[PDB]
């Protein structure tokens, strides 16, 4: 890996080779890329189309579909998808026109996926595409991103660089686990394992490798039951034993410690509800020797060889993982980078280090900030229904990876920008996309607290969370917030030997307190950005480790980075920090707003988000998180009331399901369209010509006159001789058609046939040959035989029916003479 570097450079500035050369030094191998003042939404559109196209290809190469679903070949699907993509090269217009073309192209893929993979629910087709794109992106790696803006703040600085360096998120344990997965040839989770209750899942996933057969499992569990009802005689008060276990804090009862790994983890789960503990035990004894045994006896002892995080993956994820792993010698190259949406593997997503550099005309670089580290929240929203143990392997492993550049003696912040909301308070609104479900923020909050607690021994970490959300009431950081106090208390210790710190502590105290007094109008959004920026500036001037996230790490976090960058640029230009308490009329606020707006409009952060899902280059909900005067300045600079809503539209496009937040063809129409295309011109023409002759011998289709079945003459076969399907196929053949045209005619004729009933004992030989053979192209055959071979047989059969009929009419015209 080490995939490369893109330096974005404003359109039409020329660069002295002294700068190009300083760039080579700091960013060896870099590629230049041009940007403009005005967002290019046509670019984001092509990127998204292209990425999803590649995601279809990943899907089809990685995930097997049963051959019984459809008679269509991979080659026919890929050609169809290629044509759908080529139809979007013309798309021109407003962001609205292009969003519609995107919605159309995406729906085409989803529908093709539901068809070829036989998805009962269209949403599974959505998830297949969405997740295939993520794994395609992991495999490909990520370019580091540098954005160059001309600005002068000092003699030294003529250019400002925003920098985000992608960071490998793997760690040794995971690499070892990935190696095992390949060596075992990518076993998939069997259904029986998925169906287990949490304690039983712990049993099998932690089973000691001394237990080598299903017979040894039964005995192991019975030996546990004896040893258990033994401990229930001898333990002094069971519950204070069990509540130390749920708590998990020593001193643990002695018997528990000496339980084998798997008995241990099974207890850990059962101890959380002692009332049903003994019931569940005798229910597992019963499970083991029950009907499951037929199915699990050869596989149950193989589970614990691979990690529990692997086994909870859906089956499609496992094939996706497999397909990326299969393409590298070094397993680390399969996992060099994870998209923000990709929270099913226990390593950090969207993990990067953000820094700010000044560059002078003669090519001297100066560091304007240290590295500030960013990632998706350490806890996974994707695993809230998984066992507690997997949920913690994610948070622990991610917390460790994200502290990797800290030192265990130096200060370290975990700054989260999320908004926990209980179910009793949650109103679906514009900030959360009208999600009908509870946002994960509250679960994520607690999961991160727990993780930092477990790491207390190794490293002490400052935790600050900044909510900013609307439901029944506004939610924001309180003046009296506890974690702010610990931060002030901890940071004051440093004031007397840290130059610059005191004025930041005064400011932070002041902004925190500014909430208590009331004007009628108050900039709560700005207060938040100032609170979050000052915390970072405090850590930075102290020299501690700067880390933070929002839920995805591309949105609120991007805003903090811009805001904090802007404060650093402001200090650098005018000699002091800008401050919260400033009237908007004033020259100081205007100058800060200019810097913020400049940084935001460079679109550096937007691009960084885009790399998570290309074509998704925007920021979530800017008009909620930005103060009014910054938002207004951006809006007016771009001359559009819409400009921040377009940013939010482009962000929302990262999830395939949300492409339909701002199409399917009828019952069998797609299958028929593609069956005709797979037949191709030559075959459709043979089928067409043979059918043309046969169908125009209209007598062959008239059934017998079946008196015993009819009561009203009006609905008799006498009055309605030709079956309607056949009448329709005449209707379709009434215009003359040649060549390419024949493919559409066959498409359409097959639409008719696909609606016909399967069995109807009153049909004539010819009606059954027309319907039956044509329908045979819409199913897969028993012994796999080519379309061309079925064409052969069908033409022969229809040609014979035509000839016999022709001869019998001419031998009843000899009856005449």
């Amino acid at each position: 890996m080490g995939k490369g570097i893109i330096v974005r450079v404003p359109h039409g500035i020329e660069l002295s080779s002294e700068l190009l050369s300083a760039l080579e030094v700091r960013f060896p191998g870099y590629i230049l890329e041009t940007y403009y003042q005005k967002p290019d939404y046509h670019r984001s559109f092509a990127r998204r189309v292209d990425s999803l196209h590649k995601a279809f290809y990943f899907l089809i190469d990685a995930y097997p579909f049963s051959a019984k679903n459809t008679p269509l070949t991979k080659q026919t699907l890929k050609a169809y998808v290629d044509e759908c993509k080529l139809a979007t090269t013309d798309a021109k217009g407003s962001i609205d026109d292009l969003h519609k073309e995107l919605e159309r192209f995406t729906a085409k893929l989803i529908e093709l996926i539901a068809l070829n993979w036989g998805c009962s629910e269209i949403k599974e087709a959505v998830e297949l595409l969405n997740e295939a794109e993520q794994y395609a992106l992991m495999g490909e790696g990520r370019y580091d991103l540098v954005t160059l803006l001309p600005m002068q703040l000092g003699q030294d600085v003529d250019y400002v660089l925003q920098v985000d360096e992608s960071l490998p998120p793997y760690y040794d344990q995971l690499l070892d686990e990935l190696t095992l997965i390949k060596a075992k040839k990518y076993p998939k989770t069997p259904g029986w394992l998925r169906d287990l209750e949490e304690y039983q899942h712990a049993y099998f996933c932690n089973l000691d490798q001394g237990v080598t057969s299903y017979l040894e499992v039964i005995r192991d569990f019975n030996n546990f039951l004896l040893n258990w009802a033994s401990i229930k005689k001898i333990a002094l008060s069971l519950n204070s034993d069990l509540q130390q276990i749920v708590s998990g804090s020593p001193p643990l009862p002695s018997w528990f410690n000496g339980l084998s790994v798997h008995q241990r983890e099974m207890m850990r789960i059962l101890a959380a509800d002692p009332t049903s503990l003994d019931k569940k035990l005798t229910q597992f004894k019963k499970f083991l020797t029950g009907d499951i045994k037929w199915e699990i006896w050869d596989t149950a002892t193989q589970i614990s060889s691979l990690p529990q995080w692997y086994w909870v993956l859906s089956e499609h994820q496992q094939f996706f993982l497999e397909h990326v792993l299969k393409g590298v010698d070094d397993v680390k190259d399969a996992v060099s980078f994870l998209s923000s949406r990709h929270r099913t593997l226990p390593l950090p997503a969207n993990y990067a280090a953000h820094s700010l550099l000044g560059l002078s005309e003669n090519g001297n670089m100066r560091e304007l900030s240290a590295k500030r580290y960013r990632s998706s929240h350490i806890a996974t929203r994707d695993g809230l229904n998984w066992p507690k143990a997997v949920q913690q392997r994610h948070s622990d492993s991610n917390l460790a990876k994200v502290m990797e550049y800290s030192k265990n003696d130096q200060l370290a912040i975990l700054q989260t920008l999320i908004s926990p909301i209980h179910a009793t308070e949650y109103v679906p609104n514009w900030i959360t996309d009208y999600l009908p479900t509870l946002p994960p923020d509250l679960d994520l909050y607690k999961l991160a607290r727990s993780a930092v607690e477990r790491r207390k021994e190794t490293q002490s970490i400052l935790q600050n969370n900044h909510p900013y959300n609307m439901a029944k009431r506004l939610y924001y950081t309180q003046a009296y917030d506890k974690d702010s106090q610990s931060l002030l208390v901890t940071a004051k210790k440093y004031a007397s030997f840290t130059p610059g710190l005191q004025e930041l502590l005064d400011q932070y105290q002041s902004v925190l307190e500014s909430a208590l007094g009331t004007a009628t109008i108050f900039d709560y959004a700005g207060r938040e950005l100032f609170l979050s920026s000052l915390e970072q500036l405090i850590i930075l001037t102290i020299g501690g480790h700067s880390y933070g996230s929002c839920v995805s790490g591309k949105d609120r976090k991007a805003i903090e980075l811009i805001h904090t960058d802007a404060m650093i640029l402001y200090k650098e230009c005018y000699g002091t920090w800008p401050v919260f308490d400033e009237l908007p009329d004033k020259e100081n606020r205007i100058r800060f707003v200019s810097l913020v707006a400049d940084l935001y409009m460079s679109r550096h952060q937007h691009e960084h988000a885009g790399q998570n899902a290309p074509g998704s280059e925007g920021i979530k909900t800017p008009e909620w998180y930005l103060p009014e005067d910054i938002a207004a300045e951006i809006r007016k600079r771009l001359d559009s009331e819409r400009s921040l809503k377009d940013d939010d539209r482009a962000a929302t496009d990262n999830e395939v399901k949300n492409i339909f937040i701002g199409y399917l063809l009828p019952e069998k129409k797609l299958l028929c369209r593609l069956v005709a295309r797979q037949l191709g011109e030559s075959n459709c023409t043979k089928l067409y010509d043979a059918l043309h002759s046969l169908i125009n011998e209209r007598n062959l289709f008239t059934p017998q006159e079946q008196s015993s079945r009819w009561t009203s003459s009006f609905f008799s076969s006498e009055s309605n001789p030709t079956p309607d399907g056949i009448k329709q196929i005449l209707e379709l053949m009434l215009s003359p058609s040649s060549g390419k045209d024949n493919i559409i005619r066959i498409e359409k004729i097959l639409q008719v046939v696909s609606e016909r009933p399967e069995i109807d004992g009153s049909r004539t030989e010819a009606t059954n040959s027309v319907y039956g053979r044509l329908r045979s192209f819409l199913n897969c055959s028993e012994k796999a035989t080519t379309f061309s071979e079925i064409v052969s047989t069908t033409v022969e059969e229809w040609t014979k029916l035509f000839e016999e009929s022709k001869r019998a009419h001419v031998k009843e015209f000899e009856s005449s003479h």
